[PDB]
Order: structure tokens, then C-alpha cells, then sequence
């Protein structure tokens, strides 16, 4: 129940949040970058644009619902806490 | 103090900790992303790498020593609080 998540996160439930929570539950997006979820969004016929996605996974890390790592050469990726 | 700001934000005093500080304090810099910071640090002479950067910058974000701004097109930028 992704509603529950975001209200236990102390986040308003949106449609960008409830369908980048979705993506980050695929198994083959486990971990992802900001740049592969808003293509993968894309791929599912969303309209939610490159910043909703940045904003939404930054406000998710001050939640404490993803954790971000930080790689070799600035490349970037998030999973679920 | 930059040592205080550190300590106060709850963060070990390393070098490269108060040599992006002194990034973010220069008026030129006064907002900056990951990239454009570690290239001013490249032209300071220093070798601090690109991964540390971006790992310094995100966990002064958690400390609230930074604020971090999202704009069009993926752009993630820094200033500090
Ligand atoms: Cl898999
Ligand atoms: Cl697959
Ligand atoms: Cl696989
Ligand atoms: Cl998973
Ligand atoms: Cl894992
Ligand atoms: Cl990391
Ligand atoms: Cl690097
Ligand atoms: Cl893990
Ligand atoms: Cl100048
Ligand atoms: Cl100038
Ligand atoms: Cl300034
Ligand atoms: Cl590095």
C-alpha cells in the first residue's frame, strides 16, 4: 500500500510519487538513477518531467524512504531504504 | 568558522570538507551543482574527486548546511543555508 508509505513518510499522496514508488518497486529498477526511472516513466506513458522526478526522490531521501549512492565519474542511483 | 559550522552540523573536520565550504562561500559560486564545483576545486589546484563531491555535497544537505535546488532539464544545484 504506497498511500500508507507516503502518509508514514509524512508525504501528501500525488501521482508522482505513487508512480515513482511504483517504478523503484520493479525488480529491474531496484536501483536506479533520476535519468532511468523518468525513462522508464516515459516508457509507461506517464507525462511526469525530469525535475518531478529529482524533487520527488530528493524529498523521498529526507523521508528516509530511499537511499541515494553516489559512484565513480558523478553517476548516481537510488533504491528503497 | 567554518570548523563550527562542521562540528555544530554533527561532521568529522576534514579537508575536503572545509575546501567545499570555501566554494560555497565565494560569490561566484554562490550556487553551484556537484560538477561545476569540483571543476572550480580542479582549478584551485586541489585533488579532490568528482565521487567525494557529490558525497560531501548530499551529506551537507542532511545536515542543513546546504540547500539543494532542482531546475529544468535534471539540473541540481547548491547554495548554502
Ligand atoms: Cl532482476
Ligand atoms: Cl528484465
Ligand atoms: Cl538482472
Ligand atoms: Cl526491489
Ligand atoms: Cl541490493
Ligand atoms: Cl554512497
Ligand atoms: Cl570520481
Ligand atoms: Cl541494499
Ligand atoms: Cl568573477
Ligand atoms: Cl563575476
Ligand atoms: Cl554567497
Ligand atoms: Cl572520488
Amino acid at each position: 500500500d504506497n498511500n500508507t508509505a507516503l502518509k508514514k513518510a509524512g508525504l501528501k499522496v500525488t501521482l508522482p510519487r505513487l508512480k515513482i514508488l511504483e517504478v523503484l518497486q520493479e525488480p529491474d529498477n531496484h536501483h536506479v538513477s533520476a535519468e532511468d526511472l523518468y525513462k522508464r516513466l516515459i516508457d509507461m506513458g506517464e507525462e511526469i518531467g525530469l525535475a518531478t522526478v529529482y524533487r520527488v526522490l530528493n524529498q523521498f531521501d529526507d523521508a528516509g524512504i530511499v537511499t541515494r549512492h553516489n559512484f565513480e565519474g558523478g553517476k548516481s542511483v537510488f533504491e528503497l531504504t
